[PDB]
């Protein structure tokens, strides 16, 4: 239909880095000479309507694929899968805030500098008593979880559902077996319907990828100057680290060519890079674990738990910028308090939401843990210089959260 035919056949890598790459630029000239109140008011809907179109199918990606992916044997491999899954997703990102440490310490964020106190003393971190976290992962009412959010719940939800369709479809009686298959298979087309319109939101992709990034770099890249320099580099560096020394040694030594995986992966990786939501990129890496021949019972489990509860990238955030605070107040730290750090950031990467900006939000539980309150003004003042560049920093740690995921799965499902 004449140029957009054009744009259609071009391959969708390559336009999403000329967007990447021509909104990075075009966002940096836009936000140096005062102009980012233009660019949010006219270019950020057009990265919103990606954010929404992507935001969509999550419900129906998530439910639909995990009522289907209780296809495997519903004792035995579901709770290997997911012990096999929960150990790792606590051994990664307890290594993730020990490399956070690491690249804390070689590095020197805040290395003694003093700012003022006008900035607002924020709130006060209480966790909710976490028998009601617990207790609200089975829901009262599956539809009213598949209304108002609620992915956990949904989870299982799908669970239930799909070893109780995969024991109805074992029966004696033929119109029990019948119904139970019409109903999978109405589930399964579902499905396999959310999964075209995740090709075709990602012709629209290159558009959301340009008008987000143009608008964060324009917002907040241009803070980055003096000690904020020195963390983002110490925390893009530590991911980077994060990627290469843990992730591509144990697909190394799972048998799986990393580069391939990488290959895979990079549609995953480009889209929660500027969408900047592992509850968003969800519909996206359940596509990229079906392209790369996983079965369905491992990934269409391990990738919606993974969505909130393996955030490596935020654990090493907070690793990092615990480090930071307790540099800017001239504090020793000492190991025992640095145990303390890597206890409580896995804690907070798991508790963690999948929305955009959450990790500095769940930061003040592990600066709360430590004896660094954000109720004094020196704290606070020091954590709104986070706040400044968190934007920043969120477009690597998202995409390093989807990473671990999908090494997870990929992991698990070579160990099956
Ligand atoms: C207001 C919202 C506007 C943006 C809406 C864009 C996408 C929403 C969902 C699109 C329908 C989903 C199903 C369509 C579909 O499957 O075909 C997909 C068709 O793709 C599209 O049409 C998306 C169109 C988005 C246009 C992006 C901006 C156009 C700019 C034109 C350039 C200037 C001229 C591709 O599927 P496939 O790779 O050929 O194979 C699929 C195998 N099942
Ligand atoms: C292994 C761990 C599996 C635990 C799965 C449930 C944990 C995630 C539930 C969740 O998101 O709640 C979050 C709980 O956050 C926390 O307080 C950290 C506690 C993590 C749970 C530790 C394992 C139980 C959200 O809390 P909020 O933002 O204050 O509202
Ligand atoms: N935006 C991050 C969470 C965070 O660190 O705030 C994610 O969803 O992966």
């Amino acid at each position: 239909m004449g140029l957009y035919r054009k744009y259609i056949e071009y391959p969708v890598l390559q336009k999403i880095l000329i967007g990447l790459i021509l909104g990075a630029i075009v966002g940096l000239i836009l936000g140096h000479y005062g102009y980012a109140h233009a660019v949010h008011t006219y270019v950020k809907p057009f990265g919103d309507l990606f954010v929404r179109l992507l935001k969509m199918l999550v419900m129906p990606i998530v439910f639909a694929s995990l009522v289907v992916g209780a296809a495997s044997i519903s004792p035995a491999r579901l709770g290997r899968v997911g012990v096999k899954i929960v150990v790792y997703y606590l051994l990664t990102s307890a290594f993730a805030v020990t490399l956070g440490i690491i690249m804390a310490r070689l590095f020197n964020p805040g290395a003694g500098i003093h700012l003022a106190v006008g900035g607002q003393q924020f709130q006060p971190h209480q966790a909710p008593p976490l028998v009601h976290i617990l207790l609200d992962i089975v829901p009262t009412n599956p539809f009213g979880a598949l209304a108002n959010g609620q992915v956990l719940p949904t989870i299982f939800f799908a669970i239930i559902l799909g070893i109780a369709i995969t024991y109805l479809m074992n029966s004696e009686n033929e119109k029990v077996r019948k119904s139970a298959e019409t109903l999978l298979d109405a589930i399964n087309g579902l499905a396999e319907a959310m999964y075209k319109i995740v090709n075709g939101v990602m012709q629209y992709a290159p558009i959301g990828v340009f008008a987000l990034i143009a608008y964060v770099m324009a917002e907040q890249g241009v803070h980055v100057v003096g000690e904020l320099a020195k963390v983002t580099a110490a925390v893009y560096v530590g991911l980077t680290l994060q990627i290469l020394l843990v992730y591509f040694v144990l697909l190394k030594i799972y048998g799986i060519d990393p580069i391939s995986f990488i290959k895979h992966a990079k549609d995953a990786m480009l889209t929660a890079f500027v969408t900047r939501s592992s509850s968003g990129t969800l519909p996206v890496t359940m596509r990229v674990a079906k392209e790369m021949g996983i079965s369905e019972g491992i990934y269409s489990f391990t990738l919606p738990l993974g969505a909130t509860i393996n955030m490596d990238g935020t654990a090493l955030y907070q690793g990092v910028c615990t480090f930071f605070i307790a540099n800017a107040l001239g504090s020793h730290l000492t190991v025992g308090q640095q145990l303390t750090i890597v206890l409580t950031a896995v804690l907070a990467s798991i508790g963690t939401a999948g929305v955009p900006g959450a990790g500095a939000i769940m930061l003040a539980m592990v600066l709360h843990s430590v004896g660094l309150p954000l109720t004094d003004p020196n704290v606070a003042a020091a954590y709104a210089m986070i706040l400044g560049i968190d934007a920043i920093l969120d477009m690597g740690r998202t995409m390093v959260n989807v990473t671990g995921d999908l090494t997870g799965t990929a992991i698990v499902a070579k160990t099956e």
